[PDB]
């Protein structure tokens, strides 16, 4: 299957001539031949975006909204194609790629809905005869760099909202999910957006991504990926004084208190910690349980983990877990497991690997020095930690460099609110999963989980700037030269 | 006179023992002996602010207001001391420092007024039985790094607004204006803020400023200075994934169309372009004139420059201009004049310098390769360009790396608005000077002039983060394990 | 044509019918209900019962129904146009614009439903959480006029539904088939029973029941100011709130530094579109002495180009008839009054059937009826003034205060004049009846209270609810013996 | 001691020449001669206000803020004066009036704080080359009409906030608390406001108030009072199409679930339901408790009600309750106890009354047909209703014509929110008193409890209107005449 870049309105081959084969994580089957673009495909894309910017930003918002609704109609027609690819290229189960596609629809609609309603401000002026307002203005051409785990929805949240509010987009997907990127481009072009407004360039982050980050005609970069990558991207962005949105790692706590429906808490816990093989930035990566319910909770959780069906996600719709994205991740997960075992940890079930599939590894009796407590474990290896009181629940919760999401299960209004207040995270949920997400809410972290927020108006904040503009209606006397009446 | 750091409730001498001497830009006379602090002194300041943070952030906003209102009382009583020191250390005329002092009063008050009123949002949930809201949380320890040209007001806008909304502060004033910084510390202390909440550290930027910028326990740095400096700071800040506010340089365009009162235009142009010796970020640094009034305008502009009185800013109230801040700035103005003469620009007046003083130098017949058209000219050298039409005015206006402020002079509504939305600046003013500033408007630039906004709630946006928080009120079925209903 | 109650088209309990005839030629169009208080009471009761389920589904689900409704409207475009002309007397271009705008209104309501936000506050109390929600008011009365019965009905209806209220709708008696077509659309869109209700009856009966009923929480009204005062007074009884979009007598002010031809072309469209039957019509034209002669000359030149004919005949017809013969008689009274007081009729004034030519007057004074009253028809005065101050004085010399506009290229004159004119809406270098789907539409003085369009429609039909949570116990000041 | 009107910067006697004597609710001793004004007086004030409007509305907000900040200065100096009038004129205890006075300080500061920050909007335009903004404009002269139970704080929340955003004011206090209003005017005048910006007129509501409500040059009326009076005012206001704010009665429910600390619940309940003798719109007027703790709660509640100390509020700072505002109120309360006894209610305590003092009468075993369940009991009579579950609790809670505030005590987050969402009120409070109030939050009710919101920006919403303004920058073509 032949996949190209999308630049300035047309599908074209990389300037470098170089291609690469994308393989399925399921069985290593060849899916598509895809570009390995170089710095100049990037430059061509960026310049294409820059030229298209003036018209795009200056048409009325309602017109951009129409194009997005057009985008939404095409997408609805392309739903199966997207699912099919998210499953086979990305390793997602039916149910996983169903939710991603449903949410993506809601993401695109949301960007459209909001385009006409992003308001500036009329201000009171401290001077007489002065009108003092604030406009919203497009930043310009915006780079969009994304990960492989939820590559469709994460990309569209960035891309659609960026487009809505008058920016042009240069977009480079994760190299592990380039076909999904190509389907996006397909969708954009069947919607008929003007040449240059949206651009796809497939290639390596350190090369294509970096050129995007360091280019002078790029006003802003929005990025989702690892926290180390984020730090380098911020560093490089400083060169041209462009702004950034960094949606980085997470190691989110799921705290269970003792006044819960223990069974329910275990069902929820299993879902939050292990959906998409724990391949989720807002995954319940670290589980924190109250002593009084720990034993029953651990029995039930393991009971339910054991029931998880692992299989070729192409077989049927009821498969619970697919494989990890690549062989490298399986290796990292067996490291995480080994370190725990070696450190005197107790393995309750799983931890085997066959192919790119990894059987969920659940640990108890850990301390703060385990790799699975100090690093983001982006896969199906989870520590359970037992604590004696709420104050201890919060210390374990916050004992991380990360600060993305988090959650607490309880029926006590005070305990819920106190624990919410004390956990150091960008997002928090009382009595739900850690990876709750709506289209228009402010998604983002603190500490090492990143900087800024995305979703609806918050996405608009990121890709626009405030502009103070005034009009003075009465002439005034000026203080210099003091020799004037 | 002897000046000290203010750290953790207490005035103290540098860990390093080292003391520098601060002399007057007016005559070289010794003003005061000031610290030359080290990286050690910065860390002590930072940790103090960290330990004071929790208690300071968690009281109700109305307490924080009461302390700010308290600062306002104290500041009102010191006014003349701030005035004295701005003139004798910064070189500002009476009128200049009077204005800085009045605005600083409004700044302290604006931040106090708004503390209780910085709101979050209650959201419509896409999910049944879900409460979905967004809180405002303070960032934490905020580093405040300021320049020498308007050291009182630029500092206070940052310190007051940052404090109000629940952050703590480590402040490093410009090395050329350390006494102003110390006088601020006096104020804060006289107002009895809790120890550690506010901290002063007088020292070299590349060692004291850098420690602030790279420290772990600092969440945000708000910077005002050169753009080169900004790029540095933004890059080191990336190390700890902290956020920044960069208020960098400007080369703001003053466009004068042909339907104006030409004499008024001149009077405004002079004040805008040359006030405080043109050492103002939002100075009218590049004056752009319609050909139909160019001869008259230039005649008039030069006429009023001639009238500018340059003297000791301590002599009397009616002194138009004082010295530049040091020898280095004079040298720099000399290069600027050299280059422009070297390139065939017609020098109409000024150029004379003695000690730190400098008579304003006006040029015509320039082109876009002149250093005074490509760089920020942070002093009293000013180019005037004649253009033939509105397009041309705009093309020239946007021909710069900077995008801070800007202004157009006309009585025609279409011409004013079409020029306004065509010039690329963070701010813009119609029929007023380029450096309008009210205490609660979004102040800031685009392109190379920086990132973010400061003033009122915009200051608040910079030093807070949004936190999405939810409560789910009905239990749900989860997709895995699919076997289970 | 029938009512729509609790998900059913049904006959009026009174069994009475009345014939709708066409303003264009007097020919019968449809037999429509002539409902009474009982029919209003049933409708009200349906909406009240449907209320709790409809208010409490997520916004995204109400948005879905509206998008569904939007798709149905698109299918019915040519049906809505044909009625707006045959029933309402609108030209092709007039009804097309009404329909396009209605499309955008329906969409706007859907787009905004999910985005109507409350606030989170700083508490002056420690350990206290303090927030504000948005809640539906409940059952909402929607009472409308005949001049733009589609777009006016839908701005109210669509926006009111989106944000969780139920609706009892009552259209003007001169345009009920349009009201009925609306009921059609909602039914084909599949909204839950009771959520939307149509009752076609007389104002002082059906409308008054709606206004005075206990279970109605809010009434949104568009019509004459006298009715607005009736309605507001009767509404007081049950402490329900109202939105009153009332009459206009909008000034169009023309300064001396304008392109006079352009100014004239604009003037004709603003003052005369839909036979002047626009609340935001340029109803009083105000010109600066320095250009008054050429302006009047050009204005007249373009008015005599206007084509008044059967709006059914083709698409380039400029003007149709007035809605009925009372309106023609009243227009005669305005013209007759103006002539009697010594005013100069520049052009026009012929009538026939319900048709009525533009009548243009100059040399008038403030005592002319066409300067004191709303002239909801094609009779228009031009007033010459010597300077800006006088234009403003003349512009403000009215009980009304809906919209208004000034034509000029001088930024100061434009803005100072804007500050000074007393209206809810104002437009610089554009027509007086400027209208977008999401802007705060409404007036001051005698033109009403409140605002419709977008979030403002939501403001009208929601209330703010302050809710708190205290997380620490405290001591209390009584009994002091503790 | 003699009191005057305040019109156009001048303290003047009424046009009628007629005066009246304000006695104390506490012992009946004479307090002041106060005016009985007439329509001519209201008319003069309305005109003064009108004349004063243009200057006041046009100056920049910061200037209005400075005048307010100086009002704050004055009020701070007059604190003890306001306190002692709030007691001798209105019968508040030391603690009640202290709180009203602290809160009033806050309200005035809050008004000043916000004056410069009330923003309009910049809209996206569906047309090309169009600028589209929304301005905030002040309505004009504003009538302010207020009750007697919290005459300082309620008056001042309206007055200051209305003033802050550029309106002018014609203020008429309750005839039972006219001296408080006079002091307000004393304070305005000492702050040096432009003449006619603030006006005080003391007289009967049906004459002075009705004039304010019906006058063509009055733009808006913000009213606090009985719901019935609200209905009258709203009707009369329709004549000139002026807008109103109606802060009417309440009958708030306090719901106590069975998972609480019962003793604390009782302690809270006594404060919420009986503070200022129950003379609070947001008083906990109908108490609703779960069966599993009802016995224990009722005993405890009665225990602390019995401990209450009723006395001359002037004696000292520890008096829990003073008297009702007048003999009429005692009479009404007696009816309420009378009706409850005849309908089969069980009187657990209280009922003794001498002069204007009244001991809190507490009832159980009541039903929905009792007057004290169907009406606002603006005094110290309170029913306690036992329910079997959270459904019944909501059912009883919403069985009113009212819907001002309301509250629930419970440690269960699910029950707490479900209940709050279900109760029909303009304001709700989880685990605090029904009458929580801050300076800047939207205060107001639904149903019979009124229309609109007061407090900070919400006060500003009520006394301003939005103004859509556009600038079009490209000429365009028009559809008539089509021949072109
Ligand atoms: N906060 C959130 O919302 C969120 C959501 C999902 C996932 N995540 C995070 O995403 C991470 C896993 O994704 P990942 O393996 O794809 O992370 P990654 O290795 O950092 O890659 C992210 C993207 O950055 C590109 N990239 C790499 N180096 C670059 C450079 N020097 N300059 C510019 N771009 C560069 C990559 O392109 P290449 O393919 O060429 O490497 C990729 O498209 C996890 O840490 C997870 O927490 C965060
Ligand atoms: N956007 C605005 O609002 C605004 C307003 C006024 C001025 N400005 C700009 O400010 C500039 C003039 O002031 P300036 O010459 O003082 O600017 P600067 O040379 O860049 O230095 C300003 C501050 O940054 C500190 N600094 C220098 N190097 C640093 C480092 N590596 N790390 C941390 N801090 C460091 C300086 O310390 P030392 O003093 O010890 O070197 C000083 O406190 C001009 O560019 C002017 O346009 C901007």
């Amino acid at each position: 299957m032949k996949v190209a870049n999308y630049i300035n309105g047309e599908f074209k081959e990389p300037s470098t001539g170089a291609f690469q084969v994308k393989t399925s994580p399921v069985d290593g089957s060849k899916i598509a031949e895809v570009p390995r673009s170089g710095r100049e495909d990037a430059r061509e894309a960026i310049d294409s975006a820059f030229e298209a910017l003036k018209a795009w930003a200056n048409i009325p918002a309602i017109r951009r909204a129409e194009y997005l609704y057009k985008m939404l109609e095409v997408f609805r027609q392309m739903k199966e194609d997207f699912m099919k690819i998210l499953t086979v290229e990305g390793g997602g189960t039916y149910r996983k790629v169903w939710g991603e596609v449903v949410f993506t629809e809601r993401l695109i609609q949301n960007a459209a809905e909001l385009a006409r309603h992003y308001q500036g401000r009329v201000l009171q002026s401290d001077s007489e005869s002065t009108i003092s307002v604030v406009f919203k203005r497009s930043k310009g051409v915006v780079g969009v760099i994304t990960p492989w785990n939820y590559p469709l929805s994460i990309s569209m949240k960035k891309i659609a909202h960026t487009l809505a509010v008058g920016n042009t987009v240069v977009y480079k997907p994760a190299s592990d999910t380039p076909v999904t990127g190509w389907l996006i481009a397909q969708m954009v072009a069947k919607a008929g957006l003007p040449k240059g407004v949206f651009n796809l360039v497939i290639g390596p982050g350190p090369v294509v991504g970096e050129e995007i980050v360091t280019h002078k005609r790029v006003a802003h970069v929005t990025f989702t990926g690892e926290s180390s990558t984020g730090r380098e991207i911020a560093a490089k962005a400083a060169g041209t004084l462009k702004t950034v949105t960094l949606e980085l790692g997470g190691s989110d706590p799921l705290i269970i208190l003792d006044d819960v429906d223990v069974d329910y808490a275990a069902r929820l816990a299993v879902f939050a910690s292990l959906f998409h093989q724990g391949q989720i930035c807002t995954s319940a990566k670290r589980i924190i349980v109250h002593k009084a319910v720990a034993d029953k909770f651990i029995e039930r959780y393991v009971h339910y983990v054991k029931m998880l069906r692992i299989d070729d996600p192409r077989k049927d719709e009821k498969v619970d877990l697919g494989p990890l994205i690549n062989e490298r991740q399986v290796a990292l997960m067996k490291e995480f497991v080994d370190d725990a075992v070696s450190r005197g940890g107790r393995l309750l079930i799983g931890g085997r690997s066959w192919g790119n599939f990894f059987e969920p590894a659940i640990f108890v009796d850990v301390d703060r020095n385990f790799r699975i407590m100090r690093e983001e474990v982006f896969g199906p290896v989870r520590p359970i930690v037992v604590v004696e009181n709420d104050d201890q629940a919060v210390e374990v919760a916050n004992d991380t460099d990360y600060g993305l999401s988090g959650a607490v299960l309880t029926n006590n209004v005070n305990r819920a609110f106190r624990i919410a207040e004390a956990v150091e995270s960008g997002m928090f949920h009382i009595n739900d999963v850690t990876f709750l997400e709506e289209s228009h809410v402010p998604f983002g972290g603190i500490k090492a989980s990143g900087v800024g927020r995305e979703g609806g108006e918050w996405s608009f904040h990121e890709t626009t700037y405030d502009r103070w503009v005034t009009v003075t209606l009465r002439t005034r006397r000026f203080p210099i030269p003091s020799a004037l009446k």
